[PDB]
């Protein structure tokens, strides 16, 4: 049974978490809850740390007092399809392998499922780790209290001799890099310096063997990714996010001064040896919007190469951890703001950006963002009930499955049929064009081949490689985006019919140069 | 919000209750959770109560740690 | 066996962290944990079919007991 | 109504007949039920057989006194889609036409429906006999028990006159041959020697014409085929599945010397004139993975060519009947084995293996076989009764019909829900790394026009080709074999890794050579 300690005594040297502790609604919650910090209050002194205390990183520690949203959160849901490739006929992206030919995605990339799974479907992915770990069989894939319980109670590792990322079968890829850990887990929380940066009281960082750092990781999407442990206030804990929305002073709307400055993020820095070390932004509001954008947002989290000269940019560049904080018809700008390109393809050999699953900047200007809804309102609403006390679930899911929380509630007009085939209809008219997209990309990619081999031009070949950017990114950016358009229904179509111009163009310019080889 | 109460003054009068509840599964639940003793304190000697303290019979004090049982209880 | 067992009984999920349910109220609402973990044999329709036999049994028995007390009151 | 004939009387002649009718559970089972046998017992002589008896091979014949076995067994399963093409983006082969140019899959290859409607599916698919039999009209589709009293009864010939395999309509094939009935009727158990060879007794064999064969032939799948109607016990008939096990001496667990002692098959053989016969293999025990093998197996059945020299193999030779007995990885070793391959890729000219339904091959070594579990356990489980007699499902289906059944009695730690869901991650991972397979074999398959066209040298287009047997064979496995990796999907995954791996090394050795002819 857990015995209290003597919280003051802490303070003595903790002034920045008495400030927060003392005054927040975990004013009552005892340091004992989180902390093992005995041999720490015997060696440490006012500057130097002395022994480690212990931090209980695990979900249970909060489960304890909030069972309810901690059960809600660790729901699997069934009917969100498990390893899902997206490269299929039936899924979001049917020409993908060709499209993305050159990139490490090709190799493997399912669809999203239950959050309860995140870190060890990033352990486990293809194009990953070389197929190093595996769930230990293939029953344990249902486990998600299992997995929230820890990674390594669920997985294998193939070699636990060895540290090195290598190919355990030969089609995987071994694109894992310490970077992508950020948007899985936050157990290094204490032992990663800000941005990843190289730092004397860091153990981690953007440079680690990131198999090592694998091996020390447990636990998916910790509660305390949005909820201050010691204030118990809303706040964020990703440094690519705080960079974005402070250091580079964006705010957290940034098409939105006003709503920035009402709906804002504090910065607030530890230290280490009075040296700068970590950081977390706290938030004015309980923002979902922000909240869900420490993840759901376009990165980079990966080496890649400059467009100015074509050189490799890595992992020790702090480009390698990125959030670009830009919308589809800015992003072009964001990547020639940092000089960067993520791959070039393999068949055409043009520079190419690699879009990820950008939700919170594809929100940003629609409909619901303007009439102040946020994420969560549609995808982790209050529960209701005849006789209770209410709480919010954290089973963030489609709204499809709880239409009365998240939509009918606000639209009295509508019969859940009604809502449902309101998205359908806005889904079925972008994949559509998703499709047409493709159709015109591979109708391109198709005669690189045909006109290098025609002896057409390297200065052609070039201009074509430049459309093919542009034809890329107004692509890719809505097959990665997961509400196939609903977040934003007439950007995605705007973008859409962009990508199938520029396609066309390349098409005409290389039809052209390849008949006028063939004439002469 | 709550601010948290000095328990171990209370336990220089309340042996009692210093024996159970140091020992159990609440030693860690600060006695401002379900008392409010401010007057009783500045007033009570070991032998005499001072101002009567409030003591909390809702079932909310307990439905802030243990929300799932309270709401399956009031179902 | 206590009352617990039939009338508050643990809850089952795929995924989380099992606590007592709190909704003190007849078996025949949640079968599966209050009789059917321990009657492997049974399927809930015969469990149910079990209970009613006793019920109808008895009902019969209370009824001719008031037939009988209030033949004698008149 | 039926009267009892003296069986002691034929006993006088039919010793084996007796020594297995007199011990088993039908020894109190009157020949009458049937044979009719009462001119051949005037004229037969201990070794001649005088006027040939009439026997029964309808189905409805055991359905007198197991009537819940045949109404389980003929039940149609209408959540089976009936006549669904695999080679479309929503089946099993998106690629399927591409890859298989030249082998006449091509013109229609159906996912299986329920085993009522074999025999009637096998007369009607445009593959088969040039279109020649229909349905006699598009409502007896449906009517599997119509189809159970006999094809004769559903179909309609377009050309009772003639008995020659022509083609009817000009998008159809005529690959049937008398071997690919053995796995839709024993009706011809009679008139059919061991393997299909010429013999004496035999009305019909390997060269047989299929057309007229055809239309003797009545019932799907008799009950017979697994249980001996003398003895009562299990039983394996096909002719293909004996030679492996006994004649090869492989054993009914190749890989388990010891499973294939205790779970073993005895060959009896019947005479004609003091010659052998037919034969049959009695199991040591009810083991439906060996039963269900009589079918669901890789197999030749169908003439093809030498991969020593090319030259044709006819129906006339014993390699027109074969079960290769072989996993995916010990395949390509069993056609070199007996030195063959079934057909020329119409665009690449390699030399090619054509795959069937390789379930028992599969199976073998799976977790679950190991563990000693069977077909039966997942496809027809016993039926649970509140109150009644405990009998054996004989409607074979998948088990997400009778999960309780079939599943969750074994893995009481699971839900319905997370068995399917284990289900569904196996099939979706298997299922992406087919299209992916499919992908890299397409790609290489559009290289050779284009490397032909620009003179690249018969050595380089031989050395694809060589490629392109492997690339084929370690893809097709998938696509044939029903279950989409659920069987074995550690071994689905390697193999299909391997598919891709050949693909690519083909792509990049013609590429290359395409290259070098154009730069010279
Ligand atoms: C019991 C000993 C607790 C543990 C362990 C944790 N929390 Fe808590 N939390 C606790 C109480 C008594 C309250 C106040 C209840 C009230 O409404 O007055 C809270 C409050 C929260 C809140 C709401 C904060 C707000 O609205 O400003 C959050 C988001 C919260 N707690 C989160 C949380 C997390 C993430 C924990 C694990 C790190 C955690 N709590 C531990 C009691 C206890
Ligand atoms: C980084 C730590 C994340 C934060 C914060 C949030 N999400 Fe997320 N989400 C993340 C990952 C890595 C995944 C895929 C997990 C996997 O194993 O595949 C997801 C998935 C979702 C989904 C799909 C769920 C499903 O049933 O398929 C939704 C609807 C989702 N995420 C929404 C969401 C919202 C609304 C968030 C803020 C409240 C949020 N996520 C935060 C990574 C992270
Ligand atoms: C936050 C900015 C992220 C970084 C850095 C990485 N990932 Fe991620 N991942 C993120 C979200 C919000 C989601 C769910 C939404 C989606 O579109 O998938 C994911 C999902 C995954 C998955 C599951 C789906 C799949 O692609 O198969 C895997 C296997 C995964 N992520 C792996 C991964 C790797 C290897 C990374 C570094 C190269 C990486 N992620 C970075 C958010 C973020
Ligand atoms: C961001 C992706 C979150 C993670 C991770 C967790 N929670 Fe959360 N929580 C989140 C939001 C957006 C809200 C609602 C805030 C609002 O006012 O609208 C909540 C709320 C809470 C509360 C307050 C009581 C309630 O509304 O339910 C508690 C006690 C709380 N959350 C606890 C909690 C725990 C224990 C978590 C890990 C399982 C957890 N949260 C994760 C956003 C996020
Ligand atoms: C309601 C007005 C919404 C708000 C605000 C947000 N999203 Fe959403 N999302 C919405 C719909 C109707 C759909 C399609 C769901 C369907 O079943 O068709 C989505 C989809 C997602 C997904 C994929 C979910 C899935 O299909 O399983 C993700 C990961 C997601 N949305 C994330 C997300 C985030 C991070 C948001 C705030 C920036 C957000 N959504 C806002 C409805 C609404
Ligand atoms: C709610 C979770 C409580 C916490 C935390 C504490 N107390 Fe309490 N106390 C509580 C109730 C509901 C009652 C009524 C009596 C009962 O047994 O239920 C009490 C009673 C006391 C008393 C009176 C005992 C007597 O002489 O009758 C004292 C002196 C007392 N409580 C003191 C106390 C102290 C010092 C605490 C902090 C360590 C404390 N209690 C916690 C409810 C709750
Ligand atoms: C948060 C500040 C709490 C309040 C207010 C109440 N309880 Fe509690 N309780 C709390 C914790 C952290 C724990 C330990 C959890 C663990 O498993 O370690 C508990 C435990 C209980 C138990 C279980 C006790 C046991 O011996 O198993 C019960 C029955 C319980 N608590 C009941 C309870 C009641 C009735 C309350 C209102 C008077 C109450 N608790 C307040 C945290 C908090
Ligand atoms: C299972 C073996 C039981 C134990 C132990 C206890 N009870 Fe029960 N109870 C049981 C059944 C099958 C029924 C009939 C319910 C029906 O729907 O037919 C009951 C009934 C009650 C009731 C009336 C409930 C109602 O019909 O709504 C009460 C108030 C009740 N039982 C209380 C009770 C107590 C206090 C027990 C421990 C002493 C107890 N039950 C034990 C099954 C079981
Ligand atoms: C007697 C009629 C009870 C009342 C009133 C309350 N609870 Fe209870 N609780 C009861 C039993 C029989 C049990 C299980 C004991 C066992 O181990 O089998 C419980 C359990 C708890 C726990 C422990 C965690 C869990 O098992 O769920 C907690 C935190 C708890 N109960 C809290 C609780 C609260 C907040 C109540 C008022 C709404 C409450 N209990 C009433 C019996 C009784
Ligand atoms: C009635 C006159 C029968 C006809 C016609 C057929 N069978 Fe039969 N069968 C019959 C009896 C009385 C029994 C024994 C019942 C018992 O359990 O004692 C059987 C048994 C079988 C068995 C089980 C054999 C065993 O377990 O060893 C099988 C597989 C069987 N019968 C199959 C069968 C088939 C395929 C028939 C048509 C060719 C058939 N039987 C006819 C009674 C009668
Ligand atoms: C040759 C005589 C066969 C034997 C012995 C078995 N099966 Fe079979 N099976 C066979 C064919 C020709 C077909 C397709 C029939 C058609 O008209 O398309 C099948 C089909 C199945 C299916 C699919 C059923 C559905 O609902 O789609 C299953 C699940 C199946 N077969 C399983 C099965 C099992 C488990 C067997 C041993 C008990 C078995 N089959 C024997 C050919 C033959
Ligand atoms: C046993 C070794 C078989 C031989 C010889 C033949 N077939 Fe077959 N067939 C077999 C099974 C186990 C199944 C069901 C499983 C499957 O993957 O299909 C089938 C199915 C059919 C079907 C229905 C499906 C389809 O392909 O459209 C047809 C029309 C069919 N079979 C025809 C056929 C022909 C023409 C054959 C000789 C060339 C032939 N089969 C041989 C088992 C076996
Ligand atoms: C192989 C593909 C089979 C065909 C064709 C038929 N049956 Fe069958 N039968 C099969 C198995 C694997 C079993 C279970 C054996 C075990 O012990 O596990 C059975 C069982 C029977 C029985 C025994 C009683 C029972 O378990 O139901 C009978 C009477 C029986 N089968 C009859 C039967 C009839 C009449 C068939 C034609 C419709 C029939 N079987 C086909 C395998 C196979
Ligand atoms: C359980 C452990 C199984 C054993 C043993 C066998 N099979 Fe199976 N099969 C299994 C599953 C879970 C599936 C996928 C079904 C789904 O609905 O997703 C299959 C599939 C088949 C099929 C195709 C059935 C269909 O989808 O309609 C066939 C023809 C099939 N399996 C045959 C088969 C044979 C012959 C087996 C013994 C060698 C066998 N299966 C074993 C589960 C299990
Ligand atoms: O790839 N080495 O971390
Ligand atoms: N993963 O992005
Ligand atoms: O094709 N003649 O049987
Ligand atoms: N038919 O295989
Ligand atoms: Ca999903
Ligand atoms: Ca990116
Ligand atoms: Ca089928
Ligand atoms: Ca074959």
């Amino acid at each position: 049974n857990l015995k209290p300690v003597d919280a003051m005594q802490c303070f003595d040297c903790h002034t920045q978490i008495e400030d927060m502790h003392t005054v927040g609604k975990h004013a009552t919650v005892n340091c004992v809850h989180c902390h093992d910090a005995t041999e720490h209050v015997e060696t440490a002194s006012s500057r130097r740390m002395g022994e480690r205390p212990v931090t209980r990183m695990d979900l249970e520690a909060c489960a304890t007092c909030h069972t309810a949203q901690f059960n809600s959160f660790v729901e699997v849901r069934h009917e969100s399809h498990p390893r899902l490739e997206k490269a299929t006929p039936t899924s979001r992206s049917p020409m993908f392998d060709k499209l993305i030919a050159g990139h490490g995605f090709a190799f493997e990339h399912a669809e999203p499922r239950s959050h309860a799974f995140m870190l060890v479907d990033h352990f486990v992915v293809d194009r990953a780790y070389g197929g190093r770990f595996q769930f230990k069989n293939w029953q344990k894939v249902t486990d998600g209290m299992g997995a929230v319980r820890g990674a390594w109670t669920v997985l294998t590792d193939a070699d636990p001799e060895s540290s090195d990322q290598r190919r355990f079968l030969s089609q995987t890829a071994t694109a894992a890099n310490p970077v992508c850990l950020n948007c899985k887990t936050q157990d290094h929380i204490l032992d990663w310096a800000y941005m990843g940066d190289e730092h004397e009281a860091a153990k981690w960082s953007r440079t680690s063997e990131v198999v090592e750092f694998a091996r020390d990781l447990n636990h998916p999407l910790n509660c305390f990714m949005c909820h201050d442990p010691h204030s118990a206030g809303p706040r964020v804990v990703r440094d690519g996010l705080i960079n974005a929305v402070v250091d580079r002073g964006l705010g957290t709307y940034p098409h939105d001064p006003v709503k920035s400055e009402q709906q804002g993020m504090t910065k607030v820095t530890f230290q280490r040896g009075r040296e700068d070390f970590r950081a977390i932004g706290l938030l004015d509001t309980a923002d979902s919007n922000v909240m869900c954008a420490q993840c759901h947002v376009e990165y980079n989290c990966n080496p890649g190469y400059q467009l100015s000269d074509g050189s490799r940019v890595g992992m020790d560049d702090r480009r390698a951890n990125h959030f670009f904080w830009a919308n589809v018809f800015d992003y072009k700008e964001a990547a020639q703001e940092i000089d960067f390109f993520d791959f070039r393809h393999a068949t055409t050999g043009a520079a190419l950006p690699k879009l990820q699953h950008p939700e919170a900047e594809t929100f940003w200007g629609s409909v619901h963002e303007r009439n102040g809804v946020a994420c969560a309102d549609c995808h982790m609403p209050k529960v209701q009930l005849e006789n209770g006390k209410v709480y919010t679930s954290h089973s963030q899911r489609t709204p499809r499955d709880m239409m009365g929380q998240a939509c009918l509630n606000c639209h009295a007009e509508w019969t859940e049929d009604q809502a449902l085939y309101a998205i359908d209809y806005i889904k079925n008219y972008t994949h559509g064009k998703i499709v047409k997209s493709e159709y015109w990309l591979a109708k391109m990619i198709d005669l690189f081949p045909v006109a290098k081999r025609a002896g057409v031009s390297e200065d052609v070949l070039n201009q074509a490689r430049e459309l093919h950017y542009d034809a890329h990114l107004y692509w890719e950016w809505w097959t990665a985006e997961n509400s196939v358009g609903f977040h934003n229904p007439d950007q995605a179509r705007e973008s859409l019919m962009t990508s199938i111009s520029k396609s066309k163009e390349a098409v005409s310019l290389l039809n052209d140069a390849i008949d006028a080889q063939v004439a002469v």
